[PDB]
């Protein structure tokens, strides 16, 4: 049940700088996902206040960092809005191809690699480390799906039928073999307190 969809231009070019730019400070990919968990994680509280009810898929509100060195994953785990089927192909597409633009304009004239949040694509900062991304995220107004690309042009999306996750979103990094020292768990340690110490939800580094 597997579909497969093309990256529009702009945002395939992003993936390939990301990818082939030589730029060291690799590390800000973490402060990134942690700041779009937060993102969405203030978005889900709001609509709460409005309706309670938005909770009924989980009270908690947070964000979990689960590094697996068996797997060689990353997991930024976070109980947030969540996305849905239209927000993954479509809605998510028109950001990612406006940020695309804005961020590439800025590039030009001399902005930074690390100023990608600032266009809404920070999402995008997961390729300095990861080889393949895979989101599992669950929206009150929709079912369980998993996202995936390795880049190259393309990136997939089905149901998931993995462990059911009430609402949130999980982003699954699979790390380049040389990026394995964001398994270590005082590298995260040292790049949380560095770049998110005043996130406004419980961070939660977990260990093996
Ligand atoms: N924790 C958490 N909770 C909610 C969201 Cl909304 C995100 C997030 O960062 N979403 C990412 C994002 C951001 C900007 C542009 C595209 C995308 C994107 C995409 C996406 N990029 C696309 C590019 N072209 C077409 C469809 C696309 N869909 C897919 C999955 C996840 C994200 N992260």
């Amino acid at each position: 049940h597997m579909e497969t969809f093309a990256f529009q231009a702009e945002i395939a070019q992003l993936m390939s700088l990301i990818i082939n730019t030589f730029y060291s400070n690799k590390e800000i990919f973490l402060r990134e996902l942690i700041s779009n968990s937060s993102d969405a994680l203030d978005k889900i509280r709001y609509e709460s206040l409005t309706d309670p009810s938005k909770l009924d898929s989980g009270k908690e509100l947070h964000i979990n960092l689960i590094p697996n060195k068996q797997d060689r994953t990353l997991t930024i785990v976070d109980t947030g809005i969540g996305m849905t089927k239209a927000d993954l192909i479509n809605n998510l597409g028109t950001i990612a191809k406006s940020g695309t633009k804005a961020f590439m304009e800025a590039l030009q004239a001399g902005a930074d690699i690390s100023m990608i949040g600032q266009f809404g694509v920070g999402f995008y900062s997961a390729y300095l480390v990861a080889e393949k991304v895979t989101v599992i995220t669950k929206h009150n107004d929709d079912e369980q799906y998993a996202w995936e690309s390795s880049a190259g042009g393309s990136f997939t999306v089905r149901t998931d039928t993995g462990e059911p996750m009430g609402r949130g979103t999980k982003v699954i990094l699979h790390l380049k073999e040389d990026q394995t020292e964001y398994l270590e768990e005082r590298r995260i340690k040292e790049i949380v307190k560095k770049h998110s110490q005043f996130i406004g939800y419980p961070i939660t580094l977990f260990v093996e």
